[PDB]
């Protein structure tokens, strides 16, 4: 009768490969279907499962009950959106997937499954090379002489954002419905993400994307904080040769880590464990 919500972050960046992101995929599919058997037993208590890929930005996700028949479909339509290869890949943005599984367990559906045990699969190639900076700054949108006609990303979404909508300025667009931000002439300048309190948050892409640095890591082990400080415990588990202990120190619960894990033994790393 445990009620459980599991989520799932899956590092789809470049450095993984599509064929390592094929068995990931494989075996993920796995996992969720002895999940859904579980979670059909008798007396069996609610199971939600949010899944979230994510690379330079945390991108699709998908929040399910296991109950409902559509579930394992909804948790495969995310599965096949991840693009591991090497040239299309993209970077490796711990902050943002943090802040996402963050406001998951903020959500209605974490929130009403009362007495859960709140679990999050970490499940990484290696370490962060880009992350998140400026968070919910106001940064000039149409810079015009003097101050008094300039433009502020404030004064076009105000006290009152709502992600998904679209904000233009004279007719072009400075916040598309992605929540990408741009300038008045068409540059892109920074993104609305979700900022790990239930809310979505102007912030700026920062890091190399192909290197590691203290700043990358200190921000992604801030953003860490706002996913455990929901109350959830978080097993990290490192595929390959590239992570080691020390790289996933910071983003587990218990300090017991699995690093050096063959892609094909992930479905038995996380249902055996
Ligand atoms: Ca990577
Ligand atoms: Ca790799
Ligand atoms: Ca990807
Ligand atoms: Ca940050
Ligand atoms: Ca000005
Ligand atoms: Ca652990």
């Amino acid at each position: 009768g445990q009620n459980y919500n599991i989520a799932f972050m899956v590092d789809s960046s470049g450095s993984i490969g599509s064929s390592a992101m094929n068995t990931i995929k494989s075996q993920l599919a796995q996992v969720f279907s002895s999940l859904k058997a579980s979670a059909g037993t008798d007396g069996a208590g609610t199971v939600n499962i949010f899944l979230v890929d994510f690379d330079t930005l945390a991108n699709k996700s998908v929040s399910v009950n296991l109950k409902d028949s559509n579930a394992l479909s909804q948790l495969q339509a995310i599965l096949d959106s991840m693009d591991g290869s090497t040239n299309s890949g993209g970077g490796t943005n711990y902050e943002d997937v943090f802040k996402t599984t963050a406001n998951w367990f903020n959500s209605s559906t974490v929130q009403g499954n009362t007495n859960a045990k709140n679990l999050t699969y970490f499940i990484t190639d290696g370490q962060p090379t880009f992350y998140l900076e400026n968070e919910g700054s106001d940064p000039m949108i149409r810079d015009r002489s003097g101050t008094v006609n300039d433009v502020y990303l404030s004064n076009v979404i105000g006290t009152s954002y709502t992600y998904g909508q679209t904000y233009s300025v004279n007719g072009r667009t400075v916040v598309n419905g992605n929540g990408v931000v741009y300038d008045y002439n068409g540059n892109q300048i920074g993104y609305m993400r979700p900022d790990g309190a239930g809310r979505y948050v102007y912030a700026t892409l920062a890091g190399t994307g192909n290197s590691t640095s203290s700043t990358t890591i200190a921000n992604s082990v801030a953003g860490f904080g706002l996913l455990t400080g929901m109350g959830v415990t978080v097993e990290a588990i490192g595929l390959g040769a590239n992570i080691s202990y020390n790289d996933l120190k910071s983003y587990d619960s218990d300090g017991v880590i699995m690093t050096g894990v063959n892609a094909s033994d992930l479905a038995n790393a996380i249902l055996g464990t």
